[PDB]
Formats: structure tokens, sequence, C-alpha cells
């Protein structure tokens, strides 16, 4: 796996958001979210980085913090 894809498995599964949910409400498609879980990725573009800290409750400073 990978730090930010951890960060932001753990982070959804404690806000009760299934992946379709987290993906559907960042505008990304479902199988993208699953990369950024579960695979080395480019860091996403400054506005789902924002959708995506926003709907879990943290900054984006969490994912681009190590």
């Amino acid at each position: 796996a990978t730090r930010l894809g951890e960060k932001l498995r753990d982070l959804r599964k404690q806000r009760g958001l299934t992946l379709e949910k987290l993906a559907d409400m960042a505008g990304l498609s479902k199988s993208y979210l699953w990369e950024l879980e579960n695979r080395e990725s480019q860091r996403p573009s400054a506005e789902k980085l924002t959708a995506l800290a926003d709907a879990l409750g943290v900054g984006t400073s969490f994912f681009l913090e190590d």
C-alpha cells in the first residue's frame, strides 16, 4: 500500500463512507479513488485534494505531510 492511500482509506472508513460514495462526493471515478487508496499515484490535483480533505474533515496538509 502507500501513505497517502493509508490515510485516505482510514479516514474514509472512519467517516462511514463507502468507496463509491466518497468518489461520487469528490467527483472522481471509483477506479481512480481505488487507485489512490491502493497504488502508487501522482498526488491528486489541488481541487480534488481539497474535496477529499473537506469530505473527511481534515486539512489538505494531512495528505501533504509525510
